[PDB]
């Protein structure tokens, strides 16, 4: 509902879909007409091998994690572990069960010289690679994204301090004056392609800066809402600062953070904004979020909500 | 450098454990001596599973992504493949090889093309549906600190790009003027920026320890800074502009907030990692020419000591 | 965008194209009938061999590279290694496949490992000696444009960051103060720089062509800027501030001595990729924020008309 | 002559070890013991081979400059051929020298598909890639490295054109001030690390400002060489500019530049410079490098030029 | 009126001024004051010369 084009969270079509795979998949191991032993010793043994993998995958990356010892893991080995080959118990019984298994079906030690060697082209190579459609899923359902730490900031560092004391500064500038009165809540624009100018006109000339608000210490400005060289409006705009600082980032070679990046992360910095901006107790009305990217007159998106 | 406590960044260590493997792997193979032309073929039919099994689990997981991309792929098809498949080119070929390498290949272990291909979809649903094949968080904090998605990399570098970068050119000439109008000891001309690993953020600074103590608002947007002196054995030892982290103090607070997803120990992580990242960008930065230094540490010990050292 | 002669950006085509041959060589190994069993070991093999070859040319890359040690590679042997060999842990990953793929697999064709390896450096040697295994220009251009190794992106990054990133926001501020104190048509708020793809750069703009002729130089690290006037059938259809494009002028020069080794047709090469540069640089840098505006002509037509259009 | 750092211009240790590598790779041929028939035909069909790989590559590459054509060769295809192919007769004379070759010497249809199908291997997965080593190799060769642009725009535009009348303009100041006359040589400062301060009293203190020399305008300032609380020396001080620039082209993302690069194009640059410099007219020993690099005293560093 | 310019160079300085009519440009002319002047008020000012307000005024006109 914020705009057509912000990323809404990822849902369940992935484990929809498999499930329809699923069951059209075990539709079609009825059709061979052959017997489920077989497939039963195929599927177990090809279970193994990726257990067994995973061990030395986990024993290749620990490698690097025992000098590591002293830096993440407060000098502690079972925690070190843990972190390469998941939980220890868990995946002790899968690492013991491929092991009894294996010898019982029907080479013993070739396989483990091959296995281990093909572990190494995986490290090596690089062909179990992440999926950058799966870097995402995993980093925004476990919040490791770069947005979800621009938007905290700017919610406990700005927005939590101002929103008790705009209200109230609004309606002394409506009485201390008589102008349309401007309105009680404040338009943060949120621009997604992060070109932020320093003048709002800028952006668009119909408008104009007018008078700012009497006032730790903030600055903030009124705007004349011009239609057809007349006033229609009026409020208090301001532009969300960390899309400058998702835009510099963008610039800077050293941030590792590119423009496909930019406009990805920004994307869920606004979405991030509004699931915060929806429970916070600051929030009561008194904050109204817009966003657009340019394909538009300013003027009449703030007069859209208007 | 920083600390004993704070992170290296990773090593090439990994592939130091797979090249000792493959020296003890190709002994190995040779030791046995199995028949050299089937072991050729074995590798790589375990590399046609591997990769045929990229392209059902991708499916899998394209499914969802053809409904973001209006939003999330700005509305295009060829984006919403290569963040599920990689490089479409170099992924389409493998295909092709592991195809090659599976339709017709003499194989004394292992179903048919045919057959497999029921048996790879059957196994993909599995691992998907029961997450078996569940990411380390040993390689969940490789692969975000590689491709830069840990949150502290964002709120270093917002410290940078809003305060640091800003303030720094006319902190040398601030600090200067107000030593030319005050005492004949002197404060120094480095910013001291504390990074408290446990993200333990008093309001005052004097309270941490009370040998640090308020001295006077280093005179000028009203870009306010108090400088402190050290107090050690009753005499004023040293003197600095110095000041917390606030990005340290917005991680103490996204960990109480349910709403954030911010476990202590992730936040733990974070705390170690603005520092490292602070480093990184003060280090080569125009602005920190040695002109800011940082502190940090873990609280088990006088706050005092360790920024005494620095001076 | 800026002409039709300006080159865009190498594509993905050759990655492209060499899928189709790929998919065309599979049926041409499915139909004639051979037995996969061979054609999985011969290509193994066939692959085996170019990559052997590379370990030797890469010690003799090296061996000049051994006492450029000290001043190119900042006294550590590991850097040379990356250096000639490419990647030291993954290339050595597939030379040790091979060594064992030839040590052991059958050789139907080719000679064996102790053979090859006499062979293998007597091919190199010839092609180090006579230049055989050569670069054709459009792999390396391929290599110097994706690389950034060209010296047109040099003087592009140098024009921005010296004059162009320096004038452009101080340039709207003098235009509205021209405009504000004279009465008399408007001069546009944009820099319309003239970029002479032929590199022909005259001291006078006036005499390019007599439509354009100097009006009044534009009031003010002394930028002198000189507004020009549009005489389109004797009548002022508009005025602009206009200048040409130094670098493209200190590419002429460049080709004019015998010392720069930069042939006429090298010029033009790092002419048009210049432009481009240019463009691409203004297009996202922050100071252009709809303040420059870029002319590039070359020469078969009169400078007015382009510079006419664009207002 | 300038610097140990600098990388000296490329001699020949390739072809000085590597015909003595092949000299003693020589002895070992006639150790071997084996028929010159089968040793000759082996090595004619490697060539033959290679000569398809150059096709392929060129060919494939050939596509993508149908779309280049217009552009690059200026719509003629024989430069488009010329480009990816090499020479159009020389290279096609090699193909069907080794072509007749190939079937001359003892399947052969089923043998050539396997040569294209290897071949787009090579292409899509990049395995035969350029190593950085021959990278730099034939860049600093045909001149294609961007600290060289930077060089000698450098040169035409700012030290030709002031060079010239620099001594004059020193002469006029050391006779307008008496006691302690500045030396007639433009130093230009070549810090390789690239740290360049606006002023260069913060990159040492023992460097004083004296004065500005008398001049479109050109401005340089000549520098106070102090020793031991005295006057050392004095010279007109003036960083070389592109370090600047190269500093900062790293900086930003958008240019494409490493780190090592910014430190390998620094050491290019001075080389380059001092190239230009060594046979120019307008070096008249009135201008004398400075390079240095922090593993120091920059102001010692001056005096041991004086 | 509108200060323009400093013409071009012991060194002397000099201002161009712009002498606005009706918010146009109608002639440009070399303003400068004539220090004595000001030397004289200031004269006047302080209470060691003696110098009062109609000494001042008469000593203007004389020079
Ligand atoms: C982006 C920088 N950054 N990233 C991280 C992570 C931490 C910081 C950081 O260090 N910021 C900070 N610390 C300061 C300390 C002093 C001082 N001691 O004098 C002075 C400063 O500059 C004025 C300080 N600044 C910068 C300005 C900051 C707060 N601010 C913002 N929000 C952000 O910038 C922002 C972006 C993101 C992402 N998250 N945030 C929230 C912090 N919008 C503002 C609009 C107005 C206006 N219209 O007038 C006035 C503001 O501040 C004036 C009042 C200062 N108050 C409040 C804060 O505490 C000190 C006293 C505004
Ligand atoms: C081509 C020479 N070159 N190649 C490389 C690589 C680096 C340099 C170089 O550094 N040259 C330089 N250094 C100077 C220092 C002084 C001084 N007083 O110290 C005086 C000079 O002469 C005026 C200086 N010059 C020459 C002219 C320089 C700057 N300038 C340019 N630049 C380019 O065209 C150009 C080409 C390439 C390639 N890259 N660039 C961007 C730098 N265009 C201009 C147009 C106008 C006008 N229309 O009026 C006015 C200019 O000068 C006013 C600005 C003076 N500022 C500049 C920097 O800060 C201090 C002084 C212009
Ligand atoms: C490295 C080595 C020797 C190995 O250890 N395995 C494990 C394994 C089995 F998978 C199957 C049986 C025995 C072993 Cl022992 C393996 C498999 C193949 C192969 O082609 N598997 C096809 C395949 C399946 F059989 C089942 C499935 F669900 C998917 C699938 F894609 C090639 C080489 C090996
Ligand atoms: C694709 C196919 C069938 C082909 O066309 N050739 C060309 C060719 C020769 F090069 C050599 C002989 C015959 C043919 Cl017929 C080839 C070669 C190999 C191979 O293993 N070459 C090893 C190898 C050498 F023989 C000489 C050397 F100096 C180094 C070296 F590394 C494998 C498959 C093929």
């Amino acid at each position: 509902s914020l705009h057509p084009s912000i990323p809404c969270p990822r849902g369940h079509g992935a484990q929809k879909a498999a499930l329809v795979l699923l069951s059209a998949c075990l539709v079609t191991l009825w059709g061979l007409g052959e017997p489920p032993e077989h497939t039963l010793r195929y599927l177990v043994l090809h279970l193994a091998s990726l257990q067994l993998g995973l061990l030395l995958n986990g024993v290749c990356s620990l490698a690097e994690e025992l000098r590591h010892i002293h830096s993440r893991y407060r000098g502690s080995y079972w925690r070190t572990v843990r972190a390469c080959l998941g939980c220890p118990l868990r995946r002790g019984a899968l690492l013991l069960l491929s092991i009894y298994f294996y010898y019982s079906l029907p080479p013993f030690t070739w396989m483990l010289a091959l296995l281990g060697l093909s572990q190494a082209l995986n490290i090596l190579l690089g062909l179990k690679g992440l999926a950058p459609a799966e870097i995402s899923a995993v980093c925004e359902k476990g919040n490791f994204n770069v947005a979800h730490g621009l938007a905290w900031s700017y919610y406990i560092g700005y927005l939590r301090l101002i929103l008790p004391e705009l209200q109230a500064r609004i309606r002394t500038y409506n009485q201390h004056y008589n102008n349309g009165a401007v309105s009680q809540r404040l338009y943060i624009l949120l621009p997604l392609d992060c070109g932020v100018p320093d003048n709002l006109s800028m952006a668009d000339p119909n408008i104009r800066f007018l008078d700012k608000l009497p006032q730790r210490v903030y600055s903030n400005s009124i705007y004349e809402l011009l239609e057809n060289g007349q006033r229609a409006g009026t409020c208090v705009l301001e532009y969300a600062t960390p899309l400058q600082t998702l835009f510099a980032m963008s610039q800077y070679s050293q941030a590792g953070f590119s423009r496909e990046d930019r406009l990805e992360q920004a994307k869920l910095f606004c979405r991030t904004l509004e699931d915060i901006l929806a429970d916070a107790p600051e929030s009561q009305n008194n904050c109204r979020l817009i966003a657009y990217q340019e394909p538009f007159s300013l003027s009449q998106e703030v007069l859209r909500h208007l």
